[PDB]
DNA sequence: CATCTG
DNA sequence: CAGATG
């Protein structure tokens, strides 16, 4: 955690690296899966060689940590980070819509920045004009203080809309948290589950109200069941407005809520730990559900949830305020 | 995983 | 449809 930090740091940089720049997948994964163990061994790994020791650690990485371990330096390393080309890839990455493969065919015509994008709006598509457009609200935290106004004003037109809406702002939000990064309104409706087939107008109305009242002001994307888009809170009397946040409205079954709520709320390490615990219990559990589990190897069959009440219960455990659901 | 693009 | 993004 702190032992082997600057090993499993540099480590990452490198995967990192091929990935994005270089395409290296397999190389990509290697430098992951080594700062992985290198990040739970216990010991001060002093040489290379010692590191060799560990698995998914070969010659060269060895070879890497042994520079690394010598000099407060890489040069592969060094050399990454000076590198126009690498540079520009990691840059344009930023814009919401931009992904590395496209990063690469950006800079291969030679945008490498914000003006080069902008000067060449033409090649953008929606989402990424979008992205473009709003480059630096996209970037800012979101304050709970906005938050709330943001939630309240949601709420109030699903309700609106349909009384029987069920809307949860899950997220870090959910979970205490000063600032969070994006909206996440997780949304259900009794008129839809597992079995119920489809019902589209279920996600459309609302975020056709949202729109309405000029929450919503931009879509990333709209399907049937998961809407991502741009919102903002109304600048009062001009003078301060609000920056574009980015905001994502999802579908789900009645059957299948809490599971997604539970688990949407996070954080991931109280997720694995809640899930290791229904393992014990003789339980299963993943985004959508909680099984019963067989003895057989494993088994299935859904077991029924009312609230995220059901679920800790079902695992016989002490209801989490999700504020503390921390770790 | 679900959506967009081309 | 494969392939990209979030
Ligand atoms: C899991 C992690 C999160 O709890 C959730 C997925 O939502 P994300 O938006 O990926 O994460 P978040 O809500 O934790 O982050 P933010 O600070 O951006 O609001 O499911
Ligand atoms: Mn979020
Ligand atoms: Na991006
Ligand atoms: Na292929």
């Amino acid at each position: 955690e702190t032992l082997n930090g600057g090993i499993t740091d540099m480590l990452t940089e490198l995967a990192n690296f091929e990935k994005n720049v270089s395409q290296a997948i397999h190389k990509y994964n290697a430098y992951r899966k080594a700062a992985s163990v290198i990040a739970k061994y216990p010991h001060k790994i002093k040489s290379g060689a010692e590191a060799k020791k560990l698995p998914g650690v070969g010659t060269k990485i060895a070879e890497k940590i042994d520079e690394f371990l010598a000099t407060g330096k890489l040069r592969k390393l060094e050399k990454i980070r000076q590198d126009d080309t690498s540079s520009s890839i990691n840059f344009l990455t930023r814009v919401s819509g931009i992904g590395p493969s496209a990063a690469r065919k950006f800079v291969d015509e030679g945008i490498k920045t914000l003006e080069d994008l902008r000067k060449n709006e033409d090649k953008l598509n929606h989402h990424q004009r979008i992205g473009l457009k709003y480059f630096g609200d996209f970037e800012k935290r979101i304050p709970r203080e906005e938050m709330l106004q943001m939630q309240d004003i949601v709420l109030n037109e699903v309700k609106k809309v349909d009384s029987e809406y069920i809307a949860t702002v899950c997220g870090s939000f959910r979970r205490g948290a000063e600032s969070s990064g994006d909206m996440d309104v997780l949304l259900t409706h009794p008129s839809f589950t597992s079995e119920s087939t489809k019902q589209p107008k279920l996600l459309h109305q609302v975020v056709e109200q949202l729109q309405k009242v000029h929450f919503i002001t931009d879509t990333l994307s709209k399907g049937e069941t998961k809407f991502m888009g741009v919102c903002q809170l109304p600048s009062k009397n001009d003078e301060k407005e609000y920056p574009h946040r980015r905001i994502d409205i999802r579908l789900i079954p009645k059957d299948q809520y809490y599971c997604g709520v539970l688990y949407f709320t996070g954080s991931d390490i109280f997720n694995k730990n809640m899930r290791a615990h229904a393992l014990e219990k003789g339980f299963t559990i993943n985004e959508y559900t909680i099984r019963p589990l067989g003895v057989t190897g494993v088994a299935g069959e859904p077991l029924p949830v009312d609230s995220e009440k059901d679920i800790f219960d079902y695992i016989q455990w002490k209801y989490r305020e999700p504020k503390d659901r921390s770790e």
